């Protein structure tokens, strides 16, 4: 018997799944609560649906317990049992309440119905609501690609929700996706239909996010991010929640401690609005696999606003602070996960009694190439396009990881020929934003659009070259795509671009083990997916 099950990342063990104890460094009991916390959150899902169907309200604060379960349960977030069993105590007393309001409390499946409090229970539980619960292959993998596609978008919405953004037909839209996965009368063409459905709200929840950021802290611009230290204490911030940042930067004015960012919190520096802090030194790193060495050399406190957050090690277990959904025993977490003001003066105090950052890296990165800042050189990159300066786009967007294998997409974008353009988006930059590609005609060979949830404005920049060149098909524009995945995110980011018409994604350095054979098939025969076999057979093949 297996202690555990789990497949949604795409380091999983065998490419099959987790047995025994998740490669993410998650353990049985956690990944169990987690798969109470999901059921009973579908089960939530249901109620709140019927709720909005009978003509009632539903207030926003549950939308936030729904997303804050689903983001709690996505990879590297959350590894605090006491949390987790707290938030599925939290979500049977909130669907209790909400179903008293019912009229017609009939056909309320059993996660909808059951609860429990004590901690054994949810154990129990769990181990007949999980992946393997659904026994019917193609059903299954449908069911939890929708629901890993929805962690994804519940993410992005819950960012923008923090800035005061938020949709009712997104949370609407979410809760009852969410219920539909455990309604045993839906076809597979039901759950294929559902499955685009969902990418499309991918859409919606990214569009929602950028107009949050956007509309908060500006239109990112392209701007020269220093890899190097300084010589203050400091703090490095990870993550993707600027919303923090903005807090932790006006507290750290004139104390002395410098701010650092982490994997996918470089994109902030992109910002007009964090430009104006004179302490907010660099970009610290690499992608969030490399934490153990670097959180360990930058020396000063760190702080991890979402995932990807990896086991810590002893030497620096004691300056490490979550904060948000982000969790792990023994690591100090500073409570609000709805952009409520933040006391971060313990995290600044601490830094004072650390060394400097220990440099490992100079010199500086450019980026910043969000959807208002390339088609502000919308006629540049067109004429570049005619002439045949640029005789391809390569979106290498996504999500980076530890397989070894990946050593693939830093081969590739260092054989493209020098006539081509790297679009990228996501930590999955970092195999190839370390280099030295050059650039065509004074473009950037590797142009940063941000942070994944930024795939939105690679996407807005494919649209807006195809109405210019007035192309009926957005894939016939010079573009290929090969891009990289890990966690649930860079599984909506997919969705949203299958939703939109993109066709000949590449995707890597594996294709998910949620995806049944048929289900792969209908990927493979309607948008023609791909995987990836040597960077130097590639480079021939997909031209
Ligand atoms: S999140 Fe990935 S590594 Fe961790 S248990 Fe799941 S599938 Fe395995």
């Amino acid at each position: 018997s297996n202690a555990m099950f789990c497949y949604q990342c795409q380091e999983t063990v065998g490419n099959k799944g987790c047995t025994q104890v998740g490669v993410c460094g998650k353990k049985p009991e956690t990944a169990a609560l987690q798969d109470a916390l999901i059921y009973v959150t579908k089960g939530l899902g249901q109620i709140a649906t019927r709720l909005r169907a009978e003509g009632k309200a539903v207030d926003h604060r549950i939308d936030r317990l729904v997303t804050g379960n689903l983001f709690a349960t996505i990879t590297n977030a959350n590894f605090d049992d006491d949390i987790l069993a707290e938030r599925v105590r939290m979500t049977c007393a909130a669907k209790k309440e909400l179903a008293a309001s019912l009229t017609d409390k009939s056909g309320l499946s059993d996660a909808a119905l059951w609860e429990a409090s004590e901690k054994s229970a949810m154990l129990a539980k769990a181990g007949t609501v999980g992946v393997m619960a659904t026994t019917d292959d193609d059903v299954r993998s449908l069911r939890w690609l929708i629901t890993f596609g929805l962690k994804g978008m519940a993410a992005y919405a819950k960012h923008a929700d923090v800035l005061g953004k938020h949709e009712n037909s997104l949370d609407a839209f979410m809760q009852e996706a969410l219920a539909k996965t455990l309604d045993d009368s839906l076809s597979v063409a039901d759950l294929v239909a559902l499955t685009l459905e969902t990418g499309k709200f991918g859409v919606s929840a990214m569009a929602l996010l950028d107009a949050a950021n956007t509309g908060t802290y500006g239109h990112p611009e392209i701007t020269k991010v220093n890899i190097g230290v300084g010589s203050n204490p400091g703090i490095l911030i990870s993550g993707h929640d600027l919303r923090d940042l903005e807090m932790l930067l006006k507290q750290t004015e004139g104390t002395g401690v410098d701010v650092y960012t982490h994997s996918e919190m470089l994109p902030a520096h992109y910002y007009p609005a964090f430009k104006k802090y004179a302490h907010f030194k660099g970009n610290y790193g690499n992608a969030w696999w490399k934490q153990k060495e670097e959180f360990e050399s930058f020396n000063g406190p760190v702080l991890l606003t979402t995932n990807c957050l990896v086991p810590p090690k002893d030497s620096y277990k004691d300056r490490v602070y979550t904060t948000g959904i982000v969790g792990f025993t023994g690591c100090k977490h500073i409570p609000g996960e709805i952009g409520e003001h933040k006391d971060f003066s313990a995290i600044i105090a601490h830094a004072k009694t650390c060394p400097a950052p220990t440099e490992i890296e100079s010199g500086e990165i450019i980026g910043g190439f969000a959807h208002n800042q390339v088609l502000a050189l919308a006629d540049k990159v067109i004429d570049a396009v005619k002439s045949g300066a640029i005789k391809k786009f390569v979106v290498m967007a996504g999500c980076d990881g530890r397989a070894k294998s990946r050593s693939y997409y830093t081969d590739f974008a260092e054989g493209l020929p020098k006539d081509t353009v790297i679009l990228t988006a996501g930590c999955a930059k970092y195999r190839y934003n370390k280099l030295n590609l050059g650039d065509i005609g004074g473009i950037p060979r590797v142009l940063d659009a941000g942070q994944c949830n930024d795939s939105y404005s690679l996407a807005v920049i494919a649209l807006k070259l195809k109405e210019v060149f007035g192309l009926e098909d957005v894939n016939d524009l010079p573009i290929v795509y090969n891009i990289a995945w890990y966690e649930q995110k860079a599984v909506i980011v997919l969705l949203a671009l299958l939703s939109l018409g993109v066709k000949n994604i590449h995707l890597g350095p594996t294709l998910p083990a949620f995806l049944s054979p048929n289900v792969a098939k209908v990927l493979v025969e309607q948008f023609n997916i791909g995987g990836i076999t040597s960077p130097q057979d590639d480079l021939k093949a997909f031209f």
